[PDB]
Parts: C-alpha cells; structure tokens; sequence
C-alpha cells in the first residue's frame, strides 16, 4: 500500500524504454517493494492519466 513517487515513475519509464515490456519481472527487479504486476499497472497509468 505504498504510494508511488515521482522518482519511481521516472525510473519505471526509463526501465521500460530500455528493456521493453516482455518481462515485467525485469522491470520490477529495479523497483524495491514493487512487483511485476504493480509495475505494469503503474506504467499503464502513467501513459494515460486516468
Ligand atoms: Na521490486
């Protein structure tokens, strides 16, 4: 239940740009306390502000 920080969002965006989205476990590996699913969901949100 940890809120997302701007630094996390930026890291998330760059991690996806460099690695792609075929493996969310790779992306999550670099975001402490964030799982693959949490990273995919956040990414979808940052792409289109709900
Ligand atoms: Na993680």
């Amino acid at each position: 239940k940890t809120r997302w920080t701007r630094e996390e969002d930026e890291k998330l965006k760059k991690l996806v740009e460099q690695n792609g989205t075929d493996d969310w476990k790779v992306i999550a590996n670099y975001l402490p306390n964030r799982t693959d699913v949490q990273c995919q969901h956040r990414w979808q949100k940052v792409l289109n502000p709900e």
